């Protein structure tokens, strides 16, 4: 059972420390269940985002094995160009050997520059892995470094400590009730079939069923522009002087619960969960973002949601187990 602590940064981003090479060079990376590749900056990249963070140095690693493969990835936030190579990665107490990861050469963009993390570590299916690059967890399994072919995730709240990624294991102390399993509709992302999104009994979106993915790499609960407008209007969201979705803080106590129905079970969201705030202003936890797929306009169960529900990713039964957090 592997244990990997995640640092909660402003309830918006969750990263952790991994080590690469011999000796081990440290990097903070985001554990993305919406990605499948692992990559960190390197001394070959001269971009501003790279000079801005830790750069991996091949020359100072004795267990490093170079490759002749180009790598490229485009995220909803930024892009990256690199090269591939083998070395030992250390994730949550485990020595992930012969692991193939990427070395940036170009991390263009403003976003990667202000980000606090050096890189990203994908936990999704190898299907969506650029360059056919064997993802980390898949490599941990193949080499029998984890007892079970699954892992669970727990995210803290209110900038707290405790966020953890359990590799090859489940831990009852994080949840209450019984885990309700949900089958994965399409293997690539951790995609699932939503049945509806209601509020006060009336269906306010995804009426008739729709697709969604459980993404830890996204802060807000995302959905098609169209549908989110309605939702926003229902909770009281408004476009202010700074292009943001704000709502009268005090309205929280008033506002009702928005319910998500997954696989026939009801998983509600408290006005305290789908509404982010500080001791100043309260922002809407929702964000409209069209994500075209062969199936349709995709929904994204981001951090807003995952904070309320301990989540298990079962690569053996290809399911997603959920249960209200502890």
């Amino acid at each position: 059972i592997g244990d990997e602590p995640l640092e909660n940064y402003l309830d918006t981003e969750y990263f952790g420390t991994i080590g690469i090479g011999t000796p081990a060079q440290d990097f903070t990376v985001i554990f993305d269940t919406g990605s499948s590749n692992l990559w960190v900056p390197s001394v070959y990249c001269s971009s501003l985002a790279c000079s801005d963070h830790n750069q991996f140095n091949p020359d100072d690693s004795s267990t490093f094995e170079a490759t002749s493969q180009e790598l490229s990835i485009t995220y909803g936030t930024g892009s990256m160009t690199g090269i591939l190579g083998y070395d030992t990665v250390q994730v949550g107490g485990i020595s992930d050997t012969n692991q193939i990861f990427g070395l940036s050469e170009t991390e263009p963009g403003s976003f990667l520059y202000y980000a606090p993390f050096d890189g990203i570590l994908g936990l999704a299916y190898p299907s969506i892995s650029a360059s056919g690059a064997t993802p980390v967890f898949d490599n941990l399994w193949d080499q029998g470094l984890v007892s079970q072919d699954l892992f669970s995730v727990y995210l803290s709240s209110n900038d707290d400590s405790g966020s953890v990624v359990l590799l090859g294991g489940i831990d009852s102390s994080y949840y209450t009730g019984s885990l309700n399993w949900v089958p994965v509709s399409v293997e690539g992302y951790w995609q699932i079939t939503l049945d509806s999104i209601t509020m006060d009994g009336e269906t306010i979106a995804c009426s008739g069923g729709c697709q969604a993915i459980v993404d830890t790499g996204t802060s807000l609960l995302t959905g098609p522009t169209s549908a989110i407008a309605n939702i926003q209007s229902d909770i009281g969201a408004s476009e202010n002087s700074d292009g943001e979705m704000v709502i009268s803080c005090s309205s929280i106590d008033s506002l009702p619960d928005i319910v998500f129905t997954i696989n026939g079970v009801q998983y509600p969201l408290s006005p305290s969960a789908y509404i982010l705030q500080d001791d100043d202003s309260c922002t809407s936890g929702f964000e409209g973002m069209d994500v075209p797929t062969s199936s349709g306009e995709l929904w994204i169960l981001g951090d807003v949601f995952i904070r309320q529900y301990y989540t298990v990713f079962d690569r053996a039964n290809n399911k997603v187990g959920l249960a209200p957090v502890a």
